[PDB]
Protein backbone atom coordinates (compact mmCIF):
# COMPACT_ATOMS: atom_id res chain seq x y z
CA UNK A 1 0.00 0.00 0.00
CA UNK A 2 1.13 3.43 -1.01
CA UNK A 3 3.27 4.74 2.16
CA UNK A 4 3.93 1.43 4.31
CA UNK A 5 6.86 -0.34 5.61
CA UNK A 6 6.96 -3.82 5.89
CA UNK A 7 10.00 -5.14 8.05
CA UNK A 8 8.81 -8.37 8.84
CA UNK A 9 12.28 -10.80 8.54
CA UNK A 10 10.70 -14.14 8.12
CA UNK A 11 12.07 -16.66 5.67
CA UNK A 12 8.84 -16.75 3.08
CA UNK A 13 6.38 -19.52 3.16
CA UNK A 14 5.55 -19.12 -0.26
CA UNK A 15 5.10 -23.51 -0.36
CA UNK A 16 2.64 -25.26 1.87
CA UNK A 17 5.48 -26.32 4.04
CA UNK A 18 6.73 -24.35 6.72
CA UNK A 19 10.67 -22.92 6.21
CA UNK A 20 10.98 -24.06 9.79
CA UNK A 21 13.28 -20.52 9.99
CA UNK A 22 16.06 -22.50 7.86
CA UNK A 23 15.79 -22.46 4.08
CA UNK A 24 14.59 -24.76 1.56
CA UNK A 25 11.91 -25.18 -1.18
CA UNK A 26 9.61 -22.86 -1.66
CA UNK A 27 11.42 -21.29 1.15
CA UNK A 28 13.31 -17.64 -0.15
CA UNK A 29 14.42 -15.45 2.36
CA UNK A 30 12.58 -12.06 0.57
CA UNK A 31 15.29 -9.86 2.11
CA UNK A 32 18.24 -9.70 -0.67
CA UNK A 33 21.78 -7.66 -0.14
CA UNK A 34 22.37 -5.13 -3.05
CA UNK A 35 25.74 -5.87 -4.28
CA UNK A 36 27.78 -2.44 -4.49
CA UNK A 37 31.46 -2.96 -5.49
CA UNK A 38 33.32 -0.54 -6.69
CA UNK A 39 34.29 -2.14 -10.28
CA UNK A 40 30.71 -2.42 -10.57
CA UNK A 41 29.67 0.21 -13.73
CA UNK A 42 27.00 2.57 -13.47
CA UNK A 43 23.34 1.59 -13.02
CA UNK A 44 24.50 -1.13 -10.50
CA UNK A 45 26.35 1.55 -7.85
CA UNK A 46 24.54 2.86 -4.60
CA UNK A 47 21.99 5.74 -5.12
CA UNK A 48 20.39 7.80 -2.62
CA UNK A 49 17.38 8.82 -2.81
CA UNK B 1 13.77 26.90 -23.16
CA UNK B 2 13.09 24.69 -26.02
CA UNK B 3 15.09 25.50 -28.99
CA UNK B 4 18.27 27.17 -27.52
CA UNK B 5 21.94 27.33 -27.46
CA UNK B 6 23.45 27.95 -24.06
CA UNK B 7 27.58 28.22 -24.82
CA UNK B 8 28.24 31.08 -22.45
CA UNK B 9 30.72 29.41 -19.53
CA UNK B 10 30.54 30.96 -16.25
CA UNK B 11 31.86 29.54 -13.72
CA UNK B 12 29.37 28.42 -11.34
CA UNK B 13 29.11 30.75 -8.13
CA UNK B 14 28.30 28.33 -5.40
CA UNK B 15 29.64 31.04 -2.83
CA UNK B 16 28.43 34.43 -1.46
CA UNK B 17 31.47 36.08 -3.45
CA UNK B 18 31.54 35.96 -7.39
CA UNK B 19 34.48 33.35 -8.64
CA UNK B 20 35.70 36.39 -10.53
CA UNK B 21 36.27 34.19 -13.35
CA UNK B 22 38.83 31.51 -12.11
CA UNK B 23 38.29 28.23 -10.48
CA UNK B 24 38.52 27.84 -7.02
CA UNK B 25 36.88 26.60 -3.58
CA UNK B 26 32.92 26.33 -4.68
CA UNK B 27 33.59 27.62 -8.41
CA UNK B 28 32.66 24.51 -11.37
CA UNK B 29 33.00 24.91 -14.87
CA UNK B 30 29.77 23.49 -16.29
CA UNK B 31 30.95 22.14 -19.21
CA UNK B 32 31.90 18.95 -18.37
CA UNK B 33 34.52 16.67 -20.80
CA UNK B 34 33.14 12.74 -21.62
CA UNK B 35 35.25 10.25 -21.74
CA UNK B 36 34.85 8.09 -24.67
CA UNK B 37 36.67 4.58 -24.99
CA UNK B 38 35.45 1.12 -26.25
CA UNK B 39 36.29 -0.69 -22.33
CA UNK B 40 32.95 1.74 -21.36
CA UNK B 41 30.71 -0.28 -18.98
CA UNK B 42 27.18 -0.45 -19.83
CA UNK B 43 25.37 3.66 -21.09
CA UNK B 44 28.54 5.22 -21.35
CA UNK B 45 29.68 4.57 -25.48
CA UNK B 46 29.03 7.68 -27.33
CA UNK B 47 25.89 7.83 -29.64
CA UNK B 48 25.30 10.31 -32.74
CA UNK B 49 22.18 12.27 -32.78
Amino acid sequence: KPFERDISTEIYQAGNKPCNGVAGPNCYSPLQSYGFRPTYGVGHQPYRV
